[PDB]
């Protein structure tokens, strides 16, 4: 039960073609501009190719949690996770760190920056 | 109104001799063991010489706040103060940092270690 074609009231149509496993591989808009996706073994998207050749890449964690994201250029943002599975820290391109401290139930308590403000 | 000599009920006596400014310079116990102090311009103790030649040195802040303390050997512990005048951080000999975050009224909110626990 997957949609192959969608039609707007004006008549313009959106086209989708899938992988044999059901994962979306490409989408096409009314203007003809295409978008491409690559899916990993576990069904998690790892590369996006938009029009004009722009490419984004990603790395995923074994528990289904994003680790590294890259933009059109080589400018990564990275993530770090705690034992309970929450977002402990976030690292930007320049290397600045932002830290978070949660509760046992996951309820946020404090947020903190590199400059020291909290 | 400064005490020069003190006597216990048993008869043993403690002797003190002062600086012309009133600052304690030396103390003598019943056993004869002496203790020496050096006072800075503003009346803050900077060096303690106990018996057997053991020496401790200190540096003070312009607002009356301790900065560096040294033991008999060259093993310093340092302090760092915030704008409101509270103890922001403490540094041990090995270099481990402990951080504190206060309120506007000075009431403590969080304490944090180098390993990340809070």
């Amino acid at each position: 039960s997957l949609p192959q074609t969608l039609t707007d009231p004006a008549g313009e149509s959106w086209h989708l073609r899938y992988d044999p496993r059901g994962n979306c591989i490409a989408e096409v808009d009314p203007l003809g501009q295409v978008t491409q996706y690559r899916h990993d073994a576990h069904g998690q998207v790892v590369e996006i190719i938009d029009a004009a050749g722009r490419s984004r890449k990603m790395r995923w964690n074994s528990s289904g949690q994003l680790l590294e994201h890259l933009d059109c250029s080589g400018y990564p943002t990275r993530f770090e996770y705690d034992r309970r599975g929450n977002v402990k820290a976030i690292i930007d391109a320049l290397g600045e760190h932002t830290r978070f401290h949660y509760d046992c139930q996951g309820r946020l308590l404090s947020s903190q920056l590199a400059d020291g403000r909290a």
